[PDB]
């Protein structure tokens, strides 16, 4: 009926705002990115600091893991993405092509491709092996806030400040659907691929059937009017929607009822990123520059 997330660890180390936290697909690790130009790796279960990965010339808005947990990709203000070998910390490839800040990134499930979104209003699809840009999609008419592949890699969803969500055929780069005006600050596919979860900067999360163009659920109560705040489907226990908020709380809703089921308190700045562990009822959350910490929370359901 309600989860009971409680604070377990606070992970300090970043020297500026933390932008993104992601659990490795194997459940072992948490990666974080920061305005401090660094990626840090932490133990998912005990929060123990593992390593710092460096090389970007400016702050990093996003990081993402390959399916085998061996590679990371990062999106930076230095206009590049970088592919990293996690074990060695080495930069394998620098992905060059965007003409302004890179804000978001993801591997496809296959992990042979990376998708990126930029201030430059494009979505780019990159070859992991070669580091070359395969396609440049003229995706939006304002900054791209989020990019995500569906569970089989066949589709990409993008969101933008232009107020649109768009679904793209990965293979061809063709736009299959435009969902249509407040800025769209976050989007991702549901695990079953049928729905998209989208955040808009009028303090609203919406669950959409994008084929029909029908809004199924609306989640409100949190504050989201300024920052591109990451949200999640929590699926390991109860079926929840999880998001950060500009009031320094993590919000958790019941997906079906739309009721707030828990608010997690502890952060001292905007919670810009949340992540849900792949197998356990564990949440990671990260905050902006008044705080600079990552917190790990555990629930019994
Ligand atoms: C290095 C760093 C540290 C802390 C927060 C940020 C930030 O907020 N990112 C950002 C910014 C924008 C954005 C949108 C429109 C216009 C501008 C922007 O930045 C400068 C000018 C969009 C998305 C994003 N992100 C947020 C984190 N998320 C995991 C991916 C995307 C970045």
């Amino acid at each position: 009926v309600k989860p009971n997330y409680a604070l377990k660890f606070t992970l300090a180390g970043h020297t500026k705002a933390v932008s993104s936290v992601k659990f490795s697909p194997n459940g072992e690790w948490l990666a974080s990115s920061s305005a401090d130009k660094l990626i840090k790796i932490w133990g998912a279960y005990d929060g123990k600091f593992e390593k710092t990965i460096s090389g970007h010339k400016l702050g990093i808005s996003d990081v993402a893991w390959s399916s085998d947990s061996n590679l990371l990709v990062s999106a930076s203000d230095d206009k590049t993405l970088k592919i990293w070998d996690v074990s060695s910390g080495k930069c394998l490839k620098t992905l060059k092509g965007h003409s302004n800040y890179v804000f978001c990134c993801n591997f496809n499930p296959q992990s042979n491709l990376i998708v990126s979104g930029s201030f430059d209003e494009s979505v780019r699809i990159w070859d992991v092996k070669t580091g070359k840009c395969l396609k440049t999609l003229p995706a939006h008419s304002d900054p791209v806030s989020a990019v995500h592949f569906n569970r089989d890699g066949s589709l990409i969803v993008s969101s933008s400040y232009d107020g649109l969500c768009r679904i793209w055929d990965t293979a061809s780069g063709q736009c299959l659907k435009t969902l249509i005006n407040p800025p769209v600050s976050f989007v991702k596919f549901s695990p079953n691929g049928k729905y998209i979860l989208a955040a808009t900067l009028d303090n609203t999360l919406k669950l959409w059937d994008y084929s029909k163009g029908k809004c199924l659920k609306t989640y409100t109560g949190h504050k989201n009017e300024k920052y591109c705040i990451f949200a999640n489907f929590s699926v390991t226990g109860g079926k929840w929607i999880v998001s950060g908020s500009e009031d320094n709380l993590v919000y958790i809703w019941n997906l079906q009822t739309k009721e707030i089921v828990q608010k997690l308190q502890g952060h001292t700045d905007v919670v810009i990123s949340t992540a849900c562990h792949p197998t356990e009822n564990i949440i990671a959350s990260a905050a902006l520059e008044n705080d600079k910490t990552i917190k790990l929370w555990k629930s019994d359901c």
